[PDB]
């Protein structure tokens, strides 16, 4: 993927993943952990 991503924290669990994957963790998380 060396063109363009990003990875930030994920605020509810604080985990480390690109931007797509984050979104994800992050919305899925802010329900269960
Ligand atoms: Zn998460």
């Amino acid at each position: 993927g060396s063109r363009q991503v990003t990875k930030v924290d994920c605020p509810v669990c604080g985990v480390n993943i690109p931007e797509s994957h984050i979104n994800k963790h992050l919305d899925s998380c802010l329900s269960r952990e």
